[PDB]
C-alpha cells in the first residue's frame, strides 16, 4: 500500500523521508506514463495549499499567478458566506465570473448608466460582472460557497476597491460636501473595511428591486447554466456559457463538464486561448501535449486548479468510481474546440491511413459528429 | 504667511533651506489630509517644469512618461503659434487629439484614400487625427495656443515624421524619379526640417478647399465641443466628446469640466481606463484612492497635468475663488463613470445602512440621478 | 477529526467537495494565525507534486521557478541512484550544490586547467561543482539519494549538456578528426543520451585516482558537513558551510538545521539574500513577515521546498513529535543572519522599553549571545 | 517682471493661463540656451512637490523612481525629527546613506555578528548603514533634519521592516517561546507600528555604549565629512567621501560641493556611474550633454533633486548671489571624474588645436591640474 | 556547379529564384550535417551586409544586437583610417577592445587621475580603453584598419560622446567661463562633430609624450599580442590576452587562433561566458551544440562575426586551402576552456568506455595535455 516510483525496470524505491499521502494522490506523477517527455511547466495547484482568510461571516482563499505562474491571465477565489452574511459592496479592475457550487445568494450590480440589477442565484447558476462595475453578494438561508474567476492572473489586494475603505480614506469634509450633509451626520462611518460581515437574512427578492429613472439593464448579469440543454455523449455532459448565450460574459467563456466513471473528455485542443480548470468533484488525470515531443501528465481531484496553455493537446480521464465534474474556463468571447476524432473523420480515409500507418479498420471507427465525452468499451 | 508641515500635534517646522513658493502652491501636500495613507505614485506635473522649444513662429513643450511615469499610455504637448505661423506638414505613429485654448487655426489632413479635409478651429473646438494620417496646423490672425494629447506616453522625437526632413534624407535622384522632374528642378529643397515657421496669414477657408477625384471624407476631423449642450448640475458643467458623438475620435474620449467656486467634481471612478488631466484654469485638490487603504492627495493649478490610474476613486474640488476648468482624457472609445452617490441611491436603503452604520437620515439624501459637479451647502 | 476553517467566531465549515488529507497537512493555512495579513506570494511546494523522471538506474524530479515562482534564483532536483548506477558525464551553465541524504556516491570533476578530482561522498557530505565544469555521479553499494541545488531558478532541460548527446549531434567526420581515429573506430557511439544508466559497482576509490601532468586541484569539491562542530543551543544544532570554510562554494551558502521537539529556529532575518529551504524530515510552521503589516504562515514537512524572500523576518517552529531537520540555502558567498533577540540585547534597555511598551522584566531576558535554535519553557 | 518664452526672433508670449511663479524659478527652461537640442529625460524634481508624512515627532517625504523615473538606482527621503523624537528601530533591503543638514542625532546599528555601534552625528556628518543591518535615529536637543539616500530607486513602503510591526504580525505564542516569557508578559506590545514617535531626550553618549561579548565593530558607521580637508579651487570646495576613506560606504560615493557666487562646477563627466544630486542651498543651472547632438538645460534650487545619467557631460553654474551647495551621489565604491580642461591639457597642443580649430592662445590656458570649481573672470 | 539542398534521398532542387552566390558561401547551411537538429538562434553575420559610414579620412561599419540579436553583451565596429586621419577625441559608456589588422596608429588616453598614455600600435597589437576614459586614434603613414569590440551589444550612436559635439551643445558663455577666456576667443569652435577627419601625419612618438604632475599610468593600455609565445599544437597556434597578462583588460578576454589547412580548433566549451567571434581570414564551419539534442552548423569566412552562447559545445574546422585566422572574444576577466579530449583523458578509462560503448582502442588515444588546434590524419 506504499507506492513507489517504479515502472518495470525503471525507477527505484524512495529512500528519504517522503509525503506518502501526496504520493497516493498523484499516482501518474510518481509513476508517469512512459509517453511523457521533457520540461513542461506545472499545471496543477490545490486550494488546500493556500492561506484561508477567515472573517465573521465566512472565508476566502485564492489561487493566482503567485501560486500557479503558468496562469498569467486568470486567477480564482474560493469564497464562503454564512447565512445572511455580506461580501461588502466593492469593485475591481478585473471582470469577475462566478459559479455557485453550494447554496444561494443575492447579488447587486449598478452599471455606468446608473441602472440596477438585483437577482438571486442558486446552485449551478453563474454571474458575470464587467470590469469596474460595483457589486455585492449576500448569502441566503443555506449560506453559499462559490468559485470566482477574475480575468487577470495578478489579482491581488490592489485589485479591489471597498466602499467603506474608500470612505475611510476620504477627508470627512469632502464626503460631507459630496452628499450635502454635515460632518456630524457622517461621524459614525466605519474607520476601516468590513470585507465580509454577518447580517440578518434579507427579505424576498421582489421587495428589494429598486426602480430607477434610467430603466432596466439591457442584459442580465446572471445565467442558469444547469437549466440549459447540455451536449450529451456516451460518457457525460457539457454545458457551455459564453458571450453568444450569456450575453454580458464578454471576456469569460465557460463549460461545465461531467464525466461518468469509465469515461473521458476526448482528445482535443482549443484554437483560441488558454484553458483554466477547476475540479469540483471526483478524480482525474490529464496529459498536456506541448509540441516538439514534450508531454506531461497531471493528477487532479476536488479543490484543484488546472491549466492547459493555448492550443496544447489534452484529454481529461476519470480515474475514480464517482462522477468527475470540472469547469473549463477561457479568457475569450466564445468557446471553441477541435476534436481529434472529428478532425480525422473529415479527411479522406487513405490520407489519414498514410499518416498513421493504420488501415481501414481504424478509419472506419472515426465519427464526423463531435462527442466531447466518450465512454470506454 | 510661511506655511509649515504641522497638523495639530503632528509634523514640525522646516529647518533646512526650502522652496516656499512651491509649498504655497501645494498646501495639501505639505499638510496632507489625515486620511491619506501609504505609497502612491506621483500624479502631478507642471508644464512650467519642462524645456520649451522656441522657434521662429512659436514654441512647444511636452509632458511625457519621461516626466510623469504613471502615464504610460498618454502624453501631451502645449504648442503656441504666432499669427500665420505653420506647424510643418507631418505625421506620427500616435493618434493626436487637440483642444484649442486660445485663438484659432486652420488644419489640413489627407486620409489613406487620398481625401482631403481642411477646416478652421476656434476656442473650445477639438480635432482628432488618426494614427499615421498626415496633417498641418496654421494659426490665423489671433495666433493660437492649444493642448495636444497623443495616445502613447513614450511620445518622443522618434514619433514624428516631417515632410522636409523625409525629403532631405532621400536621394535626390529618387525624389526626381518619384515626381518625374529633374534634379535641377528640386535643387532648392530645404536641407533640414522647418518644424514651426513664420508665414503670411492665409486667405478665407472656402478658397482653400481642394476638390478631389476621391470625394469627401466620411466623417469630420474637427468638433465644436463648447457648442454642445453640457450636463449641468448645481456646481458646474461637463461637455463630453468621445467616439459616440465625435465619430473619428476612436482612441480618445474627453470631457471638459467647469467647477464653480465652492463646488466639486463628485466622488466617482472610471470603469474603463486611466484618466489623464490637464488643468486649464483655477486651483484644485484631488485625493486618489488606490485600494487596500492607500490614498494620496494632490494639488493642481493652471498648466498642470494630472492622472488617475484605472478605476481609482477620486474627486476634484475647487479650492480657489475663480472657476476651475480642466480636461478629463481617456484612451478608449467611450467616456464612462460610476458615481458613488448614484450607486448607493440605486440599492435597498437598509443594505446601504448596514454597510455605512448610518441611518435613514443619510440614505434619504442619495440621488438616483447622476450629478457630476455638486455645490457645497 | 475533520478540520474546519473556523477560528472562534470567524470562518465557517467547508460546504463543497474538498481535499481533507491536504487540509490536515496544512493546519496553519486552513486556520492561519490571526496575526497574518495581506497578500504574500506562495512560499511552499512539495516534490510529491512533481513529475518523476524514471530511468533504468534511478529517478529525478525537480522544483523550479515553473513550480515556485518566488524562487527565481535557485532550483532543485531530488535524484536517486541504484547501486552502481551512473548519472552520465555532463555539465551545466549553473553551479551545482548537493547534500547527500541517503547512501553514498563517487563523483568526478575536471577543471579548466585539466586537473581531476575524484572522491566518495557519504550521508551528511556536500559537493559543489562550479558553473560549466564537467562532472559525474556513481552510486556505491547502498545506492544514493540526494538533493541538488542549482543557482538559477529557470534550471531546465536547456541547462544541461550530456557527453553522449553532444557526440550524437556532432558530425562523425569531425569526431574522428578531433581524436585522430577513423569513423569506423567510433561507429558504436550511442545515438542518444543515457542520462542515468545501470552499471557494475566500481572498485576502491584509491584505484580510480587519475594522475595528471597539471597537478592536483587547489581546493576540494566535497565537504564533510556533519563532521564539523555545530553551533549548539538549547533546542538544536546548526551546521554552516559557505565559501569561508567550503572554499570552492562561492555562489552557495548553506546551513543544516536540526530542531528538537518543542524547539524553534528563533526569530531572525538574513541581511544578504533570499533563503531557499528543503525539509528533510519532520513537520514545521513558519510565518514570513513581508513588511508594511503583511505576514503569512506556511506549513512544511518532509519533501517540501520553502522560501523566504530577501530580509523578510521569519522563524521555523517544530510542530511535531520528531526532530525537524531542514536546509537553509543562500545564493551568496557567506552565511549571515541577524537575531531579533541579540539585536535588542545589544541596545540600551530603556530605548528598547520605549519601543515595546514593556519593562525591565522583559529586557532582562534578552541575550547578547546568539542562540539560533531555542527551546520552549 | 512677467517672463516670456522669447529669445530674439524665436518664441512668443504665453496666451493661456500659466504658472508664473514656477516660470520665474525655471528661466533656463522657459528660455533655454540655443545650444540645447533634442529629447532628453527629465532630470529635476522638488521635494516641495511630494506628499509629506506627518507624525508626532516629525515628518518624512521622498523622491523615488515614481517621481523621477530616470533615477532607477537611487531614491531619497527628507526626514525631520523634533528634539528627542525617535525614528523607530528598523531595517531595509537597501543600503542607506545620510547627510546631516540641521541639528544632531544619535544612531544605533547592530551588525550580523551581534556587535553594536552607537554614535552622535552633527551638521556635516554622514552615516552609512549596509543593507539589512538594523538601526535607529534619535534627535538630540536641537532636533534634526537630514537627507537619506537609498541604493534602489524603487524604495517604497515594502522596503522597510519595523520592529513593532514585525512583532504585531507574529503569533503571541511564538514571541513568548522566542524569548522564554509568557503571553501575559508581552500583552502590552503595540498593536501597530510607531515609525516616528516623541520621546525624552537621551543622556550622554558615553552612558549609552553597550559592551558585548563579540567586541567592537571593525569600521565606524559615521563619518565627519566637513572635518576633512577639501579640494580647494578658485571658486569653491569639494569634500569627497567614498569607500576609500569612509570604509563601510561600499555602495555610495559622495561629494559635497560649494560654489561661490560667480563660480561653477567645471565641465566634467563621470566614467563610472550615474550622478544623483540634492541641492542644499542656492540656485543653479546645469546642461546635460547626452551624446549625438542632444543636450538639455535644467534649473535647480534648495530642495531639488537632480540627476546626470552615466557619463553624460555636465557643469553646475551658480546663478544666484548666495553660495550654491549641493551633493553629488554615486552608486559605486569610489568617486571618479574626468575634467574636460585637464583632459585637453594632457594632450599635444597641436592635436587639440586640430580638433577645436583654435590656436595656441587657447591651448595656453589649459591646466594639467584638476580644479573642480572655477571662478569667472 | 549549381549546388542543391540534397543529401542522399533527402531534400530537393530549388525551384524558385535564389541567391546562388550566397548558397556557395554556405554549403553546410544549404546541406547541413544530418546530425544537426532543432531550433537554434542565428550565430553568423557579415560586415558586408552592413551600412558603411564614409567620411573624409576613412569609414566605419558595425555589427550590433540590431544585426545579431544573440549577441546582447558585445558589439563590434570595423574602422578604417587613411594616413594621418584622426578618429576624433571621444569616450563611451562601454569599454573598448581593439585588434590592429592592417597598418598602424597612435592612440591617446587620459585617466580619471589626469594621467596620459600615448603609444603607437601596429599589426597584431591590441588596445583596451576602460569605460568612460577619453581617447583618440590617428593612423600613421600606412593608414590603419582595425576591429573594435565594445562590451555592450546595444552599442549605438547614443553610446559615444565627441569633444566637438559636446562643445557645440554647451552655451558659449559657459565654455568661456570654464576656461577663463572670452566668447570671442572661442568663436571659431566647430558647429558640429568631426568624427573622422583628415590630418597631416604626426611626428615621432617620443615628441608627443606629455609629461604631467600626476605621473605615469600604472598599467599600459596597449599590448603586443603577436610578440607573445603562443600555445602551439599540431594544427595551429593560440595567442591569449586577458586580465592576467594584459592587466587593464578587465572586461574583455581574447584569443587569436590560427588553424592550418586540414586542421581544426578542437571540440571544447567555455565554462565562464559567451564567445564572440570575428573571422579575419580563411573559411570555416562550426557546429554549436545547444543541449537537449539541439545542434546547428554555420559557415564563416573573412569579414564574418560568429557567436557561441555560454557553455555550448563547439569546434571550428578549416574548410579551405589557406590558413584560417579568427578571434575568440569573451566578456570576462579571464580566458577559460574545457577540452573534450582532455576531460575524458583525465577519467578512469573503464568509466569512459562505459559511457561511449567503445573500448581500450579509443581511450588509448586520449591526451591529458590540452591541444587547442589539432591536425587531421
Ligand atoms: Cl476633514
Ligand atoms: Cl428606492
Ligand atoms: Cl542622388
Ligand atoms: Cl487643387
Ligand atoms: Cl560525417
Ligand atoms: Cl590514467
Ligand atoms: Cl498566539
Ligand atoms: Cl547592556
Ligand atoms: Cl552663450
Ligand atoms: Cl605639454
Ligand atoms: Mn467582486
Ligand atoms: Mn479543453
Ligand atoms: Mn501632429
Ligand atoms: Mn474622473
Ligand atoms: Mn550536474
Ligand atoms: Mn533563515
Ligand atoms: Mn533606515
Ligand atoms: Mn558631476
Ligand atoms: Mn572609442
Ligand atoms: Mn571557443
Ligand atoms: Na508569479
Ligand atoms: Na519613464
Ligand atoms: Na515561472
Ligand atoms: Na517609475
Ligand atoms: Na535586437
Amino acid at each position: 500500500d506504499i507506492p513507489q516510483p517504479i515502472r518495470g525496470d525503471k525507477g527505484a524505491t524512495v529512500k528519504i523521508p517522503r509525503n506518502i499521502e501526496r504520493d497516493r494522490q498523484n499516482p501518474d506523477m510518481l509513476v508517469p506514463p512512459e509517453t511523457d517527455h521533457g520540461t513542461v511547466s506545472n499545471m496543477k495547484f490545490s486550494f488546500s495549499d493556500t492561506h484561508n482568510r477567515l472573517e465573521k461571516g465566512g472565508y476566502a482563499r485564492e489561487v493566482t499567478v503567485r501560486e500557479l505562474p503558468i496562469s498569467e491571465n486568470l486567477a480564482s477565489v474560493n469564497m464562503r458566506l454564512k447565512p445572511g452574511a455580506i461580501r461588502e459592496l466593492h469593485y475591481h479592475k478585473e471582470a469577475e465570473w462566478a459559479y455557485m457550487i453550494y447554496g444561494s445568494a443575492r447579488v447587486t450590480i449598478v452599471d455606468e448608466k446608473g441602472r440596477s440589477f438585483i437577482d438571486d442565484v442558486g446552485e449551478g447558476d453563474l454571474w458575470y460582472f464587467p470590469s469596474g462595475l460595483p457589486h455585492s453578494i449576500q448569502a441566503l438561508e443555506e449560506g453559499a460557497e462559490f468559485l470566482l474567476v477574475f480575468d487577470d492572473g495578478s489579482f491581488s489586494e490592489n485589485s479591489t476597491f471597498q466602499l467603506t475603505d474608500w470612505l475611510a480614506h476620504t477627508p470627512k469634509e469632502v464626503i460631507a460636501a459630496n452628499f450635502g450633509v454635515t460632518k456630524e451626520e457622517i461621524s459614525n462611518l466605519p474607520g476601516k473595511e468590513k470585507y465580509i460581515f454577518e447580517n440578518q437574512l434579507p427579505g424576498s427578492l421582489k421587495d428589494d428591486i429598486v426602480e430607477g429613472p434610467n430603466g432596466e439593464v439591457p442584459y442580465p448579469f446572471t445565467y442558469r447554466l444547469l437549466e440549459q440543454e447540455p451536449i450529451e455523449s456516451e460518457g457525460g455532459k457539457v454545458y457551455i456559457a459564453d458571450s453568444t448565450n450569456f450575453k454580458v460574459s464578454k471576456t469569460i467563456a465557460s463549460a461545465l463538464v461531467t464525466v461518468e466513471p469509465g469515461a473521458m473528455r476526448e482528445l482535443h485542443w482549443h484554437p483560441n486561448t488558454h484553458e483554466w480548470q477547476y475540479y469540483i468533484s471526483g478524480k482525474a488525470r490529464m496529459t498536456v501535449f506541448a509540441s516538439d515531443g514534450h508531454a506531461r501528465t497531471f493528477n487532479y481531484q476536488a479543490g484543484d486548479v488546472g491549466y492547459v496553455p493555448f492550443a496544447m493537446g489534452h484529454y481529461v480521464e476519470n480515474i475514480g468510481d464517482e462522477p468527475l465534474v470540472f469547469l473549463e474556463i477561457f479568457k475569450d468571447d466564445h468557446y471553441a474546440d477541435v476534436s481529434l476524432n472529428q478532425w480525422l473523420a473529415m479527411l479522406p480515409e487513405t490520407f489519414v491511413q498514410a499518416h498513421l500507418d493504420l488501415g481501414k479498420d481504424f478509419t472506419d471507427v472515426l465519427s464526423k459528429e463531435k462527442h466531447p465525452v466518450v465512454k470506454k468499451k
